[PDB]
């Protein structure tokens, strides 16, 4: 749970820009392999082969493709092993399903694949994207993601950039996308995730991030530090000479603003994404909660309580995500909109997250899996969860609702922090009594709620000061 | 019934509304509730500081740049045209009528701010651009763009003011222009509030040349000129005034734009609002609230309203939630599934979310809180449907008052009113008042009084509710 001081001030910087949304990432060929890298030698070895040259001498592989498209003057056979094959091999890492799941607004990619826009769609995203530079004109409203496909899409493999003679002429063509890459770079802090210096096309993509040094920011890129001893035919002379000459790759990405951030293997890559998930999640809060009956809150106080928690969460720069329990979630999703159109300024619709709850059954899927996969994903938006009243009606008769603990739950199970309120009654009240009896395993992370939720499920409990006790406490764990 | 040019563009600018490609065009005559502006007695006193005269002098663009050259300063120019000129700026209805319409496109060459004060008063979060750099990062579910092309009255030293700054525009401003040059081969735009005696006119147009092969027809609000003479003409000046539009009209074309030409500035309100009584009626607001259900199991009620909402997304309609208790979480979970359901197809502009009344205020009671909700969220559609209710009240349960209010609003103000009587309550007591005097509820559409029927009776069949609900919705299409 401990990285390098270098990586511990990206995960600071980072966060940060996720929380203000001007973070953006930029993905190269390794995002999408789960080995995080990409072998292009291999990959150019038959087109080579078929020119008479060899990947094993020839180190200039742009140049190579250049050839096989002169040679056959056509891009047809390249297209079919750089773009075609190469993109069917394409699988979503751990690395990029997290980067999808955050909330981040800016996708760049040069890959073909259509990993990044299926993500997100699977997400619950609405993403724009951008294939061609017709695309840049229009701007899809309420979009919750732009994904730039600079190089093109496996969709119109004809308008793909693919060999050298294209990128060359790409601040021409392709005009539009350079203009908003120069654009975001002066404005946005960049992830570049997936690079290697083994590939091909990297200078033509780092040349066109150059920025006026008055307006220059400073962003990240994830490289693979180089091993120590040494790896096929080579000796501690040839291993020394790979590490030492990797320190002027990092040097040189700091012409561009870009820092390395240097991890021993790919795999630590999305260990570094999720210490980032989790700290930022700190500010996205989970309702949970329902109610037939309020017991002993009035049902317009219960109401009224809720309405104002949720809009305060709001104005104090928190986002909500509404569980949508029956008899709370219509007064978190008041109290957030009050405050969002109070200061359209300031707050935004992004800081209510509604999705729609299992209503039917389906063929493959009863109602019994499709709650849990909704209250599944949900919590996996949060890095908070209050829980509140929680009853329903059953057999005639009022008992604490299930559901509520089955968030509970799962809140507990991925690290979210739970933040019963005992003074709202029912479930609520019976989930902080079990956390109040266990506080050595429900309290470790945070020894100091203990007293906490236990002010909190005492039923004569000051209800006035409940909002600000929830505030500080939310600050805090934050 | 309008000419038969102005009706096709009415049939247009709906058409590109519903598409989500409408945009307007802002001159300084949106901001007067007269449509015009006198640009000479503006420039009057800044000619007479230099010793010229508005009547004598027929480009008032090159007078305001001898005064900024003659006290090498814009100040004293800026307090008139810039200064005093924005402060009378007040919104006209027409004005009003295009900041509620759902235009995702305003541009403007106004230094005032009353498009984005309606806009907030609206409920629709504005992505204002109000210099070069602000077009950089786009505001996330923005419900606009507003455009200030010559600046604002916000940082008047940023505006532009005067004839050096236009020719010089392409350069420093060169992201407006290219914004620009975007939306007209992307969107149909309406331009209103500019006359022919705009000394800036010129400059504006010239912004607007695109190639031949993308170029797109616009529209562009005139009011013809009179017969009768006016201010020392006879009728050969006055035949003079007239036959010279015809030269501005054809002129306008070589833009794309078509003048659409009133006689008065009164009319160009009365053509919008028939542009948006028409645009409306594919939005639906869902009134309705339930403590009970009565007749209906509560599942059983809750799932009509979740499909219903679900079926109207899916058939293209836009829906306004009530939001009233026990029925609005139904209209938005349905909605929500459709959206979710095939994202590509349908969009989140479907389902039309504010917030209602909590809490009083100190210049209004509750009960005028909720009169302006209702009156707002009615007023952003065109067909109202009723469903079941009723409330708590003094411990036992009654029809529900306020969906009698929404009824109301809706009928004073010409929105369909369809109330589903199977469900009960406040809707059949509703669906009973129509039906008892069909003579005032049922003139424009005739045929909806036998539908109301079939679905008022309480042993009406409710397997194909939905469907008959659509089908009555796509007739009053
Ligand atoms: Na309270
Ligand atoms: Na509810
Ligand atoms: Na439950
Ligand atoms: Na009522």
């Amino acid at each position: 749970v401990q990285f390098s001081a270098e990586v511990e001030a990206f995960i600071r910087t980072y966060v940060k820009d996720l929380e203000e949304g001007v973070a953006a990432v930029f993905a190269g060929a390794g995002l999408s392999r789960t080995s995080g890298f990409v072998n292009w030698s291999e990959l150019l070895r038959e087109i080579a082969e078929e020119l008479g040259l060899s990947v094993e001498l020839e180190h200039d592989l742009i140049s190579v493709a250049q050839y096989h498209v002169n040679k056959n003057n056509s891009s047809t056979g390249l297209a079919r092993k750089i773009l075609e094959e190469f993109s069917e091999q394409a699988e979503p890492s751990e690395a990029h399903k997290i980067l999808a799941r955050l909330p981040i607004r800016t996708y760049w990619t040069t890959n073909y694949d259509t990993l990044i826009e299926d993500s997100l769609k699977e997400n619950y995203r609405v993403a724009d994207i951008k294939r061609r530079t017709d695309d840049l004109i229009s701007t899809r409203p309420k979009r919750d993601a732009v994904v730039y496909k600079m190089h093109g899409d496996v969709s119109s493999p004809g308008d793909a950039i693919l060999y050298k003679a294209q990128y060359e002429q790409y601040y021409k063509t392709h005009e539009g996308f350079v203009t908003a890459l120069s654009g975001d770079l002066i404005s946005k802090t960049f992830l570049f995730i997936g690079f290697s210096f083994t590939d091909p096309n990297l200078d033509y993509i780092l040349s066109r991030l150059h920025v006026p040094e008055k307006h220059r920011r400073r962003h990240y890129c994830f490289l693979r530090k180089e091993p120590s001893l040494p790896q096929g035919n080579e000796d501690e002379a040839g291993a020394m000479y790979r590490q030492r000459r990797q320190e002027h790759h990092i040097r040189d990405l700091l012409r561009f603003g870009i820092q390395a951030v240097l991890v021993n293997e790919y795999d630590d890559i999305p260990l570094i994404l999720k210490e980032i998930e989790s700290r930022f999640l700190k500010k996205t809060i989970f309702i949970s909660g329902s109610a037939e009956e309020y017991g002993a809150w009035d049902k317009q106080e219960a109401l009224n309580f809720v309405h104002i928690l949720s809009s305060s969460l709001v104005k104090n720069g928190y986002r909500v995500v509404n569980g949508f329990g029956w008899g709370i979630g219509s007064a978190v999703i008041n109290g957030a909109l009050e405050a969002i159109y109070s200061k359209p300024d300031k707050y935004s619709e992004e800081q209510l997250i509604m999705r729609p709850f299992p209503q039917h059954s389906s063929n493959d899927k009863a109602l019994s899996e499709l709650w849990d996969e909704y209250r599944q994903r949900m919590i996996g938006l949060s890095g908070i969860a209050i829980f509140l009243f929680g009853n329903k009606l059953h057999d005639g008769r009022i008992v604490n609702a299930d559901g509520v603990r089955r968030e509970f739950q799962i809140a507990q199970e991925t690290g979210v922090v739970v933040l019963p309120l005992g003074v709202t009654g029912y479930m609520a009240k019976e989930l902080a009594d079990e956390m109040l009896t266990d506080p050595s395993k429900h309290f470790v992370r945070y020894p100091w709620l203990e007293k906490e939720v236990a002010q909190l499920a005492d039923l004569s409990a000051n209800r006035a000061n409940i909002e600000m006790k929830v505030l500080e406490i939310l600050k805090k764990l934050g």
